[PDB]
């Protein structure tokens, strides 16, 4: 028993993390196979940063001017191009701790874990989740640029995100392994507001199955609602609409809990209009949305 | 910026987890060096677990009764022994992946990673703390026995926790690298009640210090209080008493914000008595008490 906010084991990914430098910026690098990928903005200068033009930067550059250290130890760059918001590197040597990958592109709700890096050293490691309006509440300070998130499943590791930058809110914007930004964010230093922060509903659903699961139950009630009448309470307080697709994706938990999806859709209605109480919900003062139904369920399991 | 609860890469850990079976219970191990370390429990059936007599049912068993394997390989064990609440089984193998490590026996209010293993594998990493009443709040069901509790410092991993069991209110208690448990719990099935969880008043503050750093100040009052009259609100509302080692630890902070730790006992205070109001710090409607000074350090620093 027992729910704690978890992220995978980061050995795998530790493997990979190196630095990259160019000219005076030094960030991290993601080496796999005989490809490091980093933040393109690792070419840029105090100057460059307020309008970089990329490509034109990117002339300036050539091979040798890419230091990339792998430990204590130098590889050496024989190539590299820019996709999208990203720098691929050719190194001659293919990273012989390379995990089993994959690149996925995750949409907003969908939970990951971050290893913090500085100099291509790991830092930490901790459980985020791409919000609805694209951004991360991560813990990165200067120089964190290009560390990844990932999720692992068994022994291959999907890389989702690679660190870029902090919006002047404090939030932070990155891109997948791509270099496609999640949102609309450009990595310039310009103005960039993020857009509402709305409350991942399906996985508040799925941790108030985790805490019933727990014996956290206080908040079950004698009610049910419909999609439609759930709906209209969160639009009210900033949740994201609930769809069947979400409700189906509850359904292992609703069986596990014998408590249909509906009822706690209900139970959390009332949790949104009477509050807390000065209550706690798994060591909680507020609901919590960064677990996905599959982070409940695969920690409620045991999974490896 | 931004502040989140983070764990250490746990990558020196997984290298050294592996299964140990003995009869029909199997748990997890930690192989360092030629040991395997476990809980000594592991020699326990379903009726044992009640008032087990450990070295009577010790003498049951011989080397070839504990089986360890290290990913899918059979280590050989040469010799085994109890200490305390653990057995060391001596395998014929030293651990190649073991790191620079230290057995540590911390004390209440300080933190730690827990990489939460079944059947010798890793399934997460999460950052605990031990509590005034020597349980840990973690997430452990059953087969994770013998996950362990850590820090690291730079390249050298201080073990400080081997997990052993849940109490009936699903708290956990655990023993030091030296089999000695936490607290007054035992390893038998019996009626074992935590004492008060009262809140890591030092931990508190070097959160609320955290927030300043982050932007977060809105509960900065216009007080200020001594330890004296801090600590009588703070017994009213169940914290450990403040100390001037805590005050001096948190110096560092003090001096990074400008703020005078008697000052911000003086807003602890007053957000003790006056509650949250429905208000977030670091995205928490609680007060939270699993950073330590350090921590906040180390992660508004970006320590690797
Ligand atoms: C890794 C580099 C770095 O620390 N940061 C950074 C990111 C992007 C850029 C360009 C403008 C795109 C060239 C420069 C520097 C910062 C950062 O984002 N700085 C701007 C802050 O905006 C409010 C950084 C700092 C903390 C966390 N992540 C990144
Ligand atoms: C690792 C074995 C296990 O899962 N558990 C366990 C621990 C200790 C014992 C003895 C009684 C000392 C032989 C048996 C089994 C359980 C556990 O603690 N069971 C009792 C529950 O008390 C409420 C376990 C379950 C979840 C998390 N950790 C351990």
């Amino acid at each position: 028993s027992g729910f704690r906010k978890m992220a995978f084991p980061s050995g795998k990914v530790e493997g990979c993390m190196v630095q990259v430098t160019c000219g005076t910026t030094t960030l991290n690098g993601l080496w796999l196979d005989d490809v490091v990928y980093c933040p393109r903005h690792v070419i840029c200068t105090s100057e460059d940063m307020l309008n970089p033009n990329y490509e034109d930067l990117l002339i300036r550059k050539s091979n040798h001017n890419f230091l990339v250290q792998a430990g204590n130890v130098q590889l050496r760059v024989i190539g590299h191009s820019m996709q999208n918001c990203v720098l691929k590197l050719k190194v001659d040597t293919a990273n012989p701790k390379t995990p089993k990958y994959k690149f996925v592109r995750i949409q907003p709700g969908q939970t990951f874990s971050v290893l913090a890096c500085y100099n291509g050293s790991p830092s930490g490691v901790y459980q985020c989740a791409m919000r609805p309006n694209f951004t991360i509440k991560g813990s990165f300070l200067n120089g964190s640029c290009g560390s990844v998130g990932f999720n692992i499943d068994y022994d291959c590791v999907s890389f989702c995100y690679m660190h870029h930058m902090e919006l002047p809110t404090g939030v932070h914007a990155g891109t997948d392994l791509e270099g496609n930004f999640y949102g609309p964010f450009v990595d310039r230093q310009t103005a960039q507001a993020a857009g509402t922060d709305t409350t991942i509903t399906v996985n508040v659903l799925a941790w108030l199955y985790a805490a019933v699961i727990n014996g956290d139950r206080w908040f079950l009630n004698r009610f049910t609602t419909t999609l439609n009448d759930f709906n209209l309470v969160a639009m009210k307080y900033n949740y994201e609409p609930l769809t069947q697709d979400h409700v189906d994706i509850l359904g292992p938990l609703s069986a596990q809990t014998g408590i249909a999806v509906l009822d706690m859709c209900a139970s959390l209605k009332e949790l949104l209009q009477n509050g807390m109480n000065g209550r706690t919900i798994l060591g909680s003062a507020l609901l919590e949305d960064e677990f996905t139904p599959f982070d409940v369920v695969r920690q409620c399991s045991g999974v490896t």
